[PDB]
């Protein structure tokens, strides 16, 4: 009374599965959406998700989105064209709207890292609105995955006559901290239904721990395949022109060589016994080899 | 012995205004291009500028073009196609060399606020840089320019109907600091001449600091024709289909609006008496209506 969370960017990656969280914990869902004639929006309808037909980035609409909710999930990315400028003002305007709409509880998905000066374009925009959030007092609970699982699949593994391998810029003994974004939901939903344990709290997210080798070593045995992993060099992969945002990308990798990510993840599981692994997820998402 | 300065960003706007600088001065001057058959890369030949051809992005071209070089001018911007991303690692790439090559003296074009955690992606990327830089130990003096006078001449005034209109999204009473790039050059050869005073010196740079309807009545004042000033909104001016970067842009001017540069205008202008103002710049540039 009213229990709603409206939750942005409800038909991406994060946004649908923290949709999913929620109305597994019998949370009303409500999203704003452009056009509700979408496959994703209509599956969102489908699921029990309340559509408003709307654009976001309408400061008036999103406030009007916002009436009567008790929760807002606050999630953009900078890989639009409009850039990481555009990144910023959304979620600024979406923290403006909540704080001006009353909302009890804004759940925002930052980055690990954010907080630690990374100098990595993208994490000091969320930095940022981090920020911003703290500056206008709306109650929120910032959640900072880690690597995404759900990306690192569709750009890590190439099938090269039979091996898999797993060409990046890491070093090979560099450890690197991973979230599936099935488990951002999770903690987005866990965090709105315990607000004495979530409100002002800001978490690192990550359910795994690994090496480029042991992540080849994991599309190997679920795909049958021998694996391998090849180091490449920051310069090589910053200036692929078949990786987009390339050279974010790479600036993100050295970062990883030279700082990283500081999960708890054994502090996260004894909270979510059900956190997956990297091995759990790819077979639970039924990865396939491109 | 040897006291050539390699200048970046040699073809661009400050880079082309810090060859003229120092040339003023009797330094010699490097640049590294990567076509010399170019109109702008035969126009430094031509003023006595020795061409090294390279792509500086390439490592070893970068540290061999600051063979025995005393100083080296770095400037990057981030509209490329790489964005942020790609003007970060050329920036920490241009640190780099220097440090290796043994450069005596680096002066980096940064710009005002960067120090001052205003959240501008593309300030924070300067910052990020500086901080680089500062890491290596390597002899430095950074600028940081205010708003060009260069690039608000391309976008700010529109002729309608025989009168000027300037539409940028500031209040009336917002003061914009503005700088010349003339004058960046100025200050960079300068600080090469008088170490001294420069090297771990950062400086915010500024020769005039005006309101929209102040700048409006220079470019009328200039072109013989009635000129106003017109607020937009920030979310407009984001929005805005032809300014490239709209949205980064509406960023920073939200920031001019919120915080703002902080140069000591006549502090400048004891060092520097020629520090233009813009009135004094257009008519020097010879500005003309679109």
């Amino acid at each position: 009374s009213n229990r709603t969370i409206l939750v942005t960017g409800a038909t991406g990656t994060q946004g649908g599965a923290t949709v999913r969280a929620l109305l597994a914990r019998g949370r009303p869902v409500r999203a704003l959406v452009r056009d509700p004639g979408t496959d994703a929006a209509r599956a969102l309808a489908a699921a029990g998700v309340s559509l408003v037909t709307g654009d976001l980035n309408d400061q008036a609409s999103l406030r009007a989105a916002m009436a009567d909710v008790h929760g807002v999930f606050s999630v953009q990315t900078f890989m639009t064209p409009g850039g990481l400028g555009a990144e910023l003002r959304q979620g600024r305007a979406v923290a403006d709207a909540a704080a001006a709409t009353g909302v009890r509880h804004v759940v925002y998905s930052s980055v690990g890292g954010a907080d630690r000066a990374s100098g990595v374009p993208h994490f000091e925009t969320k930095w940022t609105i981090e920020r911003h959030l703290r500056s206008l007092g709306v109650p929120t609970t910032v959640l900072r995955p880690t690597f995404f699982m759900d990306n690192f699949a569709a750009w890590g593994p190439q099938a090269v006559d039979g091996t898999l391998v797993v060409r990046l810029p890491l070093k090979p003994q560099t450890r690197v901290q991973l979230i599936a974004a099935e488990d951002i939901g999770v903690f987005a939903a866990t965090a709105f239904d315990d607000p004495d344990t979530y409100v002002g709290a800001a978490l690192e997210l990550a359910g795994d721990e690994l090496t480029g080798p042991e992540l080849a070593a994991r599309f190997g045995e679920l795909a049958g395949m021998p694996a391998r992993f090849e180091e490449r060099s920051l310069d090589e992969a910053a200036a692929d022109p078949w990786i987009p945002y390339s050279h974010e990308i790479a600036v993100m990798f050295e970062w990883f060589q030279t700082d990283g990510y500081a999960a708890d993840i054994a502090a996260l599981r004894a909270r979510h016994p059900g956190l997956r692994t990297f091995a759990d997820w790819l077979r639970a998402i039924g990865w396939r080899v491109p």
